């Protein structure tokens, strides 16, 4: 006797008959059941929650409640003693650009976000969770073990408030804590569209019907867009810096400040959108505002789509890519296309890629000035370092030219990340996003490691031998059963990411299994997937082949050389070739219509 009924504080919208459009919210997108994919809904869950209480309260709040008769470890233990090293020599991907690691959180972005409960402020809770380290209701702190260098310098924990759950998010009911996904499922551009209707009209340039989305009043980068300043206060891009006083940018995704280059790629996109908005406006002139805005929409999420699907999954998924996306035969209805909770924690893998500077690059692909690189850590909330210090060019630059990290089960997480992380509120850079993601796998009531290698059809090791044996790391699987004690307890984030890589891949069998299910899913049970019959026109379908990411620089830049296969480790001049030589969108198909 099912009771799909709950879902409470409701987007509710009713689905009118061939709506030619996307939803902002991914409403109406399933005709037989409206809500699948839509923002502000319970993950999807692929197993049942796994909570210490069986409800709601995640393993290792009830220091003595076991989890298969051994305690959980530390989460910052973990991050210590496995997560952590000192020598960033020879960590670099020789076969992947920065871009590959900074397209991973653009995607990431576009697909799920699960917020840490409201409680509001004006209240004596979040900021005694960071004063006094006390665990109760939705402060469940990240305790430093003894010998933490952390607890000598920076108390007794690190603050951690648990995930926003769907219904009511303070009282609870009677089946398992349900965290929210407040972004859409699909691939569509949520991230600089919104997933709520507020918000995308407040993005949207509604003095003029140009199909136009707002764009800094402030500031210019030499004649392009900058993403208009969130004026809220208190701002963290303010906070970080209080003589340049540069706010955050506004985005259809609340964490595009994070770092310099998510702000960056954001730039990007938002460019893209007007450029394609003026072009329609040119081809189409009796277009309306309405028409110009949702049709630009609608390319730029092809574009998301077509990126992702032909040019970053396959260089993740590698040999595993045809095993878990086959080419595509239609949009199926009877796919669930929810995010699932899983899949949060399995595209965390993107934290290992990321390496510990940035750079700046000039017209010659020089360093840019007297710092032209940087510690990441310092680019956290950093916007000024773009108003002031050169606008996107030289990032973008960088972003070719520059390495990601690549994962090394020696190496894992850079302390920029895994020691020095910034969090809004919580003033320090300080922070460990390694911890942060242990702790978050058991708010989120996740099953172990076995519990997801059994989905994925892969052996389930139980003892020291097996699991060096999977992990091919005998030092590697010693230091897990160390801290776990069995591989069932090993929390599926370190799990997943401790496996080798799958050849031509970035991730082990876990993790492309995972990954692969989320992306066919999202894919199949889309029904404006781009190549979905009746999306676009077949014209319109052979113009959309053609996007890359070196005509998006291109379109959207002062960069006048670029490489033709962006993702790959590119070296200047060699592998850089002119803009006029790399292929265009032709929008001649999008003509209203001919004869
Ligand atoms: C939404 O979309 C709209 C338009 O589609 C955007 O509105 C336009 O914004 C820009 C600012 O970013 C304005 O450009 C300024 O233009 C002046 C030159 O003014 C002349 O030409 C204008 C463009 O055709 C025109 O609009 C002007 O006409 C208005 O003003 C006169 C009074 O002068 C009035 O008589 C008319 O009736 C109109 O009301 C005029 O003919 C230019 O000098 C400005 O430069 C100064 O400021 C910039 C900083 O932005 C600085 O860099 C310069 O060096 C200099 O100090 C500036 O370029 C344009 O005027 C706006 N159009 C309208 C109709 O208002 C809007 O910004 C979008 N909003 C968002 C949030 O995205
Ligand atoms: C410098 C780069 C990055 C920073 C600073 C960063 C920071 C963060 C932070 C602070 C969180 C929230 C953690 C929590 O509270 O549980 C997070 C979540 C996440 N990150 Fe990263 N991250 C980065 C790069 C990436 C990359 C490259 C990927 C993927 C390829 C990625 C995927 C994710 C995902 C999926 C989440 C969870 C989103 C959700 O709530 O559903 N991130 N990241
Ligand atoms: C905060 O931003 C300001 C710029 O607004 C940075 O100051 C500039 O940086 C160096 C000073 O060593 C010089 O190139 C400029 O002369 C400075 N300008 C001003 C106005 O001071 C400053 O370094 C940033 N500080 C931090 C902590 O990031
Ligand atoms: C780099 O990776 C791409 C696939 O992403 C491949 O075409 C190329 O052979 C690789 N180059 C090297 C040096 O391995
Ligand atoms: C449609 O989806 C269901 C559920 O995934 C699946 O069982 C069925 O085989 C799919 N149809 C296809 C692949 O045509
Ligand atoms: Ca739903
Ligand atoms: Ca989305
Ligand atoms: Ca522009
Ligand atoms: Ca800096
Ligand atoms: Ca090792």
């Amino acid at each position: 006797s099912w009771e799909v009924g709950c879902g409470a504080p409701v987007p509710l919208v009713k689905c009118d008959e061939n709506s030619p459009y996307r939803t902002i919210t991914g409403d109406c997108n399933n005709r037989r059941s409206p809500a699948l994919g839509a923002a502000n809904r319970a993950l999807a869950r692929w197993l049942p929650a796994e909570y210490e209480d069986g409800l709601a309260l995640p393993f290792g709040w009830t220091q003595r409640k076991t989890r298969n008769g051994f305690r959980v470890p530390l989460a910052r233990e973990v991050s210590n003693k496995i997560v952590g090293y000192l020598d960033e020599e020879g960590v670099l991907d020789q076969n992947r650009s920065l871009l590959f690691m900074q397209w991973g959180q653009i995607v990431d972005h576009d697909l799920d976000f699960a917020p840490e409960t409201e409680l509001g402020s004006n209240e004596h809770s979040k900021t005694q969770c960071e004063e006094y380290c006390i665990q109760g209701d939705n402060c469940f702190p990240i305790m430093f073990p003894k010998n933490d260098p952390k607890l000598k310098t920076q108390g007794k924990c690190m603050p951690f408030s648990r995930a926003g759950f769907v219904c009511p998010t303070p009282p609870y009911q009677s089946l398992a804590r349900e965290q929210i996904n407040a972004v859409t499922s699909f691939l569509d551009a949520s991230l600089v569209y919104g997933s709520e209707p507020s918000l995308a009209s407040r993005l949207r340039n509604l003095s003029s019907p140009l199909g136009l989305m707002a764009v800094n009043q402030e500031a210019w980068d030499h004649g392009l867009a900058y993403l208009p300043f969130n004026n809220k206060k208190p701002s963290p891009c303010e906070f970080i810096n209080t003589t340049a006083r540069v706010p955050c940018f506004l985005a259809g995704d609340s964490r595009a400040s994070e770092q310099i280059l998510l702000a960056t790629a954001h730039t990007l996109l938002l460019r893209e959108h007007n450029r394609l908005a003026r072009e329609l406006k040119k081809l189409n002139p009796h277009w309306n505002g309405e028409k110009l805005y949702q049709e630009a929409r609608k390319i730029l999420g092809a574009f998301i789509q077509i990126i992702t699907f032909r040019d970053y999954l396959p260089i993740v998924l590698g040999s595993e890519m045809q095993k878990w996306i086959p080419p595509y035969q239609g949009y199926n209805n009877s796919v669930d296309p929810r995010i699932s909770n899983v899949f949060t924690f399995a595209f965390r893998f993107g934290h290992m890629e990321v390496p510990s500077t940035v750079s700046r690059l000039d017209e010659n692909y020089q360093p840019w000035g007297p710092e032209a690189e940087l510690p990441l850590h310092t680019l956290f909330f950093n916007t000024w370092r773009i108003i002031k210090d050169g606008g996107i060019d030289p990032l973008v630059r960088g972003l070719l030219a520059k390495k990601s990290k690549l994962m090394n089960q020696d190496k894992m997480v850079t302390s920029e990340l895994r020691n020095k992380l910034f969090q809004p509120t919580h003033k320090i850079h300080g922070f460990d996003l390694a911890a942060i993601n242990l702790q978050r796998c058991r708010d989120h009531g996740m099953p172990g490691y076995n519990s997801w290698r059994g989905f994925c059809g892969l052996s389930q090791p139980k003892t020291l031998k097996g699991l060096q044996t999977v992990l091919k790391n005998k030092i590697l699987a010693k230091k897990l059963m160390d801290l776990y004690k069995t591989p069932d307890n090993i929390d599926i984030w370190i799990g997943g990411n401790a496996e080798p890589m799958v050849e031509r891949g970035r991730v082990g069998p876990l993790l492309a299994c995972l990954l692969g299910r989320q992306f066919q899913q999202i894919r199949d049970g889309d029904r404006f997937w781009w190549e979905n019959p009746g999306v676009f026109t077949e014209k319109q379908r052979d113009s959309l082949q053609k996007v890359s990411f070196s005509r998006l620089i291109c379109d959207n830049t002062h960069i006048t050389k670029v490489p033709l296969h962006a993702f790959q480790a590119n070296n200047y001049p060699h592998d850089f070739v002119d803009c006029s030589t790399v292929d265009k969108l032709d929008l001649s198909p999008w003509a209203s219509r001919e004869n």
